[PDB]
C-alpha cells in the first residue's frame, strides 16, 4: 500500500532550526510576508540524511522527538530517511566525501553501517513509528551510464551488492523502502531506460538472495536536482528527451519496471523545482541560482496526477550546500562555478542563508504565510 496515505511525513527539528536565521533575515528586511512564509518551510516535512556514519549518532534522538510528537498530536508519524554511504561513492565524480573505499574494507564497513543503522530502527520506539528510506543517491545510474569510468567499473558489483544488502536488511511491515532513480535528464533518455529497469530488478534479485521474500516500495526520483514535475515551458536541452520533467519521467520508466516486474511507484524530490529556466544545462547541479520551493510534499491525486506516484517529497533539504565555490577549498567542484550557480556557496551540507532567501522568494506554487 501506499505508505504516504494518512501519514505525517516527520518534520526535521534541526533543519526547522536552521530557518530561524531565514526569519530573522526577513523580519530584519521589514519583510512580514516571506517572514511568515519561511515559517510555513518550518512546518514542511523533509529527508534526514545519514550520509556517513557519525550521523548515526541522530538517529535515535531524531526517533524518540518523533514519537514524542506522535504521542502529542495523535497523528501517524512517517520518519523519512536518506541511506548515503557506498563504498567508492559517487564512481563518475572527481572526488566525493563518501568515508568508505573498496581498498580499505569497504564493503565489509558499508555493511557495519547499514547494521548499525539497523540497530537504531529496532528499538521499541522505532517500532511505534514508520519509515520511508531512500536508497543510495548517485549510484546505479552510474552502471547505466558512467561503466567507461575506471571507478565505476571497479565499484559496479559493490554498489548492486551493497543496496541488494540494505534492502535484504530493512524488511520490517513499518519501513516502505525506495531505490533511488536519478532523474529525467540521466536515465529518461532512450538508451538507458531498460538498462535501468533492468539493473534496479537486478539489485532486488540479489537482495532476495539475502532475505527471500524482500521487496521495496518503488523508486525516489530527482533527489537534489531542480526538474519539474509538470514543465510549463520545455527546455531546449531537454530536446530528444521524453522524460523532459519528472512526471514525464514516471510515464516513461514506468512500462519498462512493469516490464521486468519492479515495482513502477514513485516519490519525487520538488524542494528546488519552483523555478525553471535556471539552467542553461542539464547537467548543472549546483547552487543553481534562483531555484524556487516547489510543490509541497503531498499524495494528493489532483496535483499528483498518477497512480504510479505514491508522493510528492522534498528530499534534499533547501538552503544546505551542494558544495563551495570557492576555488581555492580542499573539497572545491568545478560545478559549483557553473555559469547558472549561485556563488559565493559554502561547503556541501553548511547552511546557505541567500539561497534559501531566493527559494522562498522563487516558490512555485507561492508559499502561504504562516501569521
Ligand atoms: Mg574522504
Amino acid at each position: 500500500v501506499n505508505p504516504y496515505i494518512g501519514r505525517s511525513p516527520l518534520v526535521i527539528k534541526s533543519y526547522a532550526e536552521k530557518l530561524e536565521e531565514t526569519i530573522a533575515y526577513f523580519e530584519a528586511q521589514g519583510d512580514e510576508l516571506n517572514a511568515a512564509r519561511t515559517r510555513t518551510v518550518q512546518g514542511i516535512p523533509t529527508f534526514a540524511w545519514i550520509s556517513d556514519s557519525a550521523t548515526i549518532d541522530t538517529i535515535q534522538p531524531l526517533i524518540a522527538d518523533a514519537v514524542a510528537h506522535q504521542e502529542a498530536s495523535g497523528e501517524q508519524v512517517l520518519v523519512q530517511l536518506v541511506i548515503y554511504n557506498l563504498p567508492d561513492r559517487d564512481c563518475a565524480a572527481k572526488a566525493s566525501d563518501g568515508e568508505f573505499h573498496l581498498d580499505d574494507d569497504g564493503a565489509n564497513k558499508y555493511r557495519a553501517y547499514v547494521d548499525r543503522i539497523v540497530a537504531e530502527l529496532s528499538t521499541a520506539d522505532a517500532d511505534k513509528l514508520h519509515f520511508s528510506i531512500v536508497l543510495e543517491p548517485d549510484s546505479l545510474g552510474n552502471m547505466v551510464t558512467n561503466m567507461h569510468v575506471p571507478k565505476c567499473q571497479g565499484a559496479a558489483t559493490a554498489y548492486k551488492e551493497g543496496i541488494a544488502y540494505t534492502i535484504a536488511s530493512l524488511q520490517k511491515p513499518n519501513i516502505d523502502l525506495y531505490i533511488d532513480a536519478a532523474h529525467g535528464g540521466w536515465l529518461g533518455w532512450n538508451d538507458n531506460l531498460r538498462p535501468s529497469a533492468e539493473i534496479f530488478k537486478e539489485t532486488l534479485d540479489l537482495a532476495r538472495q539475502i532475505t527471500p521474500n524482500a521487496t521495496v516500495r518503488g523508486l525516489a526520483i530527482n533527489v537534489s536536482n531542480y526538474n519539474p514535475y509538470k514543465t510549463r515551458a520545455r527546455e531546449d536541452y531537454t530536446e530528444w528527451n521524453n522524460a523532459y520533467d519528472e512526471w514525464n519521467y514516471v510515464k516513461t520508466l514506468t512500462p519498462h519496471l512493469q516490464a521486468v516486474g519492479f515495482p513502477a511507484q514513485f516519490i519525487v524530490d520538488q524542494g528546488r523545482s519552483g523555478r525553471e529556466g535556471i539552467r542553461t544545462e542539464w547537467g548543472q547541479w549546483c547552487n543553481i541560482r534562483n531555484a524556487g520551493f516547489g510543490i509541497r510534499p503531498t499524495t494528493d491525486q489532483a496535483i499528483v496526477d498518477s497512480a504510479n506516484v505514491d508522493a510528492i517529497v522534498w528530499v534534499k533539504p533547501g538552503g544546505e550546500s551542494d558544495g563551495t565555490s570557492d576555488v581555492n577549498a580542499v573539497r572545491f567542484d568545478e560545478n559549483c562555478r557553473s555559469p547558472a550557480s549561485h556563488v559565493p556557496a559554502p561547503e556541501a551540507g553548511e547552511w546557505f542563508n541567500e539561497f534559501v532567501v531566493n527559494l522562498v522568494i522563487n516558490a512555485n506554487p507561492p508559499l502561504e504565510p504562516t501569521y
